[PDB]
């Protein structure tokens, strides 16, 4: 039996092209050029 965080980016919550880097209990989102915020959802 064991215990796991999970992959929060399963859902792709990074938008327009952004790459997800899961975290624990988190992500991160890496943006491409000419995108912003945190799920790459601002031009
Ligand atoms: C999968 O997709 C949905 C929308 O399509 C996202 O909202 C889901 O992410 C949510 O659920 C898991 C949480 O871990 C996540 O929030 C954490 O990671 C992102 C940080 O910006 C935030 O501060 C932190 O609480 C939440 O956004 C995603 O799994
Ligand atoms: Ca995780
Ligand atoms: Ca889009």
């Amino acid at each position: 039996m064991d215990i796991v965080d999970g992959d929060q980016c399963e859902s792709n919550p990074c938008l327009n092209g952004g790459s997800c880097k899961d975290d624990i209990n988190s992500y991160e989102c890496w943006c491409p050029f000419g995108f912003e915020g945190k799920n790459c959802e601002l031009l």
